[PDB]
């Protein structure tokens, strides 16, 4: 049993734990859709290279979270991840809404973490949060609605011809 | 008070602290235009970066006519800033319209200055204005033309693929 | 219409555009001063630097506000800026007199949003001010502090001897 | 006699050899100065060699002028060049107040010789002395205004003391 942990409630240990899930289930979706976009039928590199790129960032926040519980002398407990939501994941379009929808999921659980402790009166868990996920998810959602922005308004009348341009212009592969 | 002042009318001296005002509120536009172009529902990374691009030259352009108004023992006089003139400056080609609209405006003030000057028979204002201002500005000028063009000829059957193309193209991002 | 924005109060919102426009308010007083201390009959080289670099700095936390704004899906509003409070500014001890007056309102602006934030359970924007504005804004006030304390130090007998010293023995330029 | 001349009229050509005279009297004029302040019973160098930075100025002016000259066809014509007004230069102030007077007569000059080439339609005329003397002649007036602002602020109770630290801590030694 730990001989360090100090101001640290079973309520934020145990929302830690469920956050570690939530961003490697977001991971796991990632991978999913990264492979889904190097489908021969699909065949978008640069949209492939921005999921999978966006795997590991979710990884690492999961291994960063891990290492602050063990800092904490709070103890890692694992679930199942669940497969992500769809086996295939439309167009880019699709793809890029459905990546916003769970980035915004990602980011309450964070503010929801952060109330937490606050009401629990844990700073330093108030700072991790703060110093290393705030700031990143809202930059990463502020990239997404850009993109997304430019995926709409190339849709207009020839779907493929954007999809394409997208791809090449904006996304790095 | 000045014992350098000579050959400086107070005409001139006033005029210079109105284009001062015109310049910095030339650079408020362009700050509004830039920032516009970074929202999360325009996210045309170029044409913000030529807006705010312009902010700076506009800044520097009031700067130098600050440090010339000392230079020859006249008195800086700040008025207020209007603020831009819309607060949503709607497509890039309304945008360019508006700029290239601004910076005549602008150039007609500079001609107006310098016909002053030259009628006060104030050659050190004349040439500060043709050395610094007037071919800068007739040049810049030449440049909103030459994208303006572009851009029309890119709207034609699908706007947003044109304004998308045109910002990734030509603009520099 | 912004596709990101969560957790981002209209109150939050509103105040942030306040605070661009203090903060531009705080920059064109800045320019003011500096030119000011550029007069030929007052040339003070270093505190013209000072205050000019000052200009600069409050022109920067302007535009990393207007980011923010976007970067939450919030909508930058630009007012009116008004004229600095006066034409000519007195000694350097007025001057950084009225510099602490004007840095002291802008942080009673930045704590004020900041109590905001912290009652809306914003923690990212709580975290912006404390990670970019607050500590900047103590350490710049201690400095105005220091000098403050030095140039009233040299006052005494002989106030020009006083004021020379101070600007080419402590001032950089 | 001339192959080349065009468009340069008799009154320029006159006016042009009275400013050579003007400015290598000047030289003159800053060669006395700086002596004066390298003697051994006024002893304050940086003054010594702000003036005969000036004397060098003033002779590479009249050497334009003279080139000039003789690349419109024109004909160089010199006349006596009169000692210094003074044998003794006083205070530093004496001397800053001397030389700005002097200043402001070759300004002038200049002034009335550009005016002669407007009325003559002698764009060379007047372009070079846009380009070569005109703001040249601003920036260093303005720099003398400037030194005798603080040549005056020091004055005050210990004139001794403000004329050492003025030599010591803006000019150049
Ligand atoms: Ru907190
Ligand atoms: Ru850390
Ligand atoms: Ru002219
Ligand atoms: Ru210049
Ligand atoms: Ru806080
Ligand atoms: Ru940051
Ligand atoms: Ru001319
Ligand atoms: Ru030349």
């Amino acid at each position: 049993s730990s001989q360090i942990r100090q101001n640290y409630s079973t309520e934020v240990e145990a929302a830690v734990n469920r956050l570690v899930n939530l961003y490697l289930r977001a991971s796991y979706t990632y991978l999913s859709l990264g492979f889904y976009f190097d489908r021969d039928d699909v065949a978008l590199e640069g949209v492939c290279h921005f999921f999978r790129e966006l795997a590991e960032e979710k990884r690492e926040g999961a291994e960063r979270l891990l290492k602050m519980q063990n800092q904490r002398g709070g103890r890692a407990l694992f679930q199942d991840l669940q497969k992500p939501s769809q086996d295939e994941w439309g167009t880019t379009l699709d793809a890029m809404k459905a990546a916003i929808v769970l980035e915004k999921s990602l980011n309450q659980a964070l503010l929801d973490l952060h109330a937490l402790g606050s009401a629990q009166a844990d700073p330093h868990l108030c700072d991790f949060l703060e110093s290393h996920f705030l700031d990143e998810e809202v930059k990463l959602i502020k990239k997404m609605g850009d993109h997304l922005t430019n995926i709409q308004r190339l849709v207009g009348s020839q779907a493929g011809l954007g999809e394409y341009l997208f791809e090449r212009l904006t996304l790095k592969h």
